[PDB]
């Protein structure tokens, strides 16, 4: 039985911190961004992101926006300390309509 710990957003793997976001909504690759280079975007990860959106998401050329994927959902956390009072009620939804 462990008393407490420090855990920080960094710590976490950027495709999570990624793929968390996605999943309420779609973003755009300058979009999605600016929600974690707040928090902090490494530099040789900024070039990643790119791909990452491709391997967990999908741009749609209709308005240039990311969607996280499907089977993906599965993949994110229910206790990501990225979704705030609400955003974890807002994705506990799709999660549920997603994975049967």
């Amino acid at each position: 039985g462990s008393s407490g710990s420090s855990g920080t957003i960094s710590q976490r793997p950027y495709r999570d911190r990624v793929i968390h976001l996605l999943a309420l909504k779609a973003y755009k690759k300058p979009e999605l961004l600016a929600r974690l280079q707040k928090d902090g975007v490494n530099q040789k990860d900024k070039n990643s992101l790119g791909a990452i959106l491709q391997q967990v998401a999908n741009l749609n050329s209709k308005d240039l926006s990311y969607t996280l994927k499907d089977y993906v959902f599965k993949e994110l956390q229910r206790d990501w300390p990225g979704y705030s009072e609400i955003d974890r009620r807002s994705l506990e939804s799709v999660l549920s309509r997603k994975l049967n």
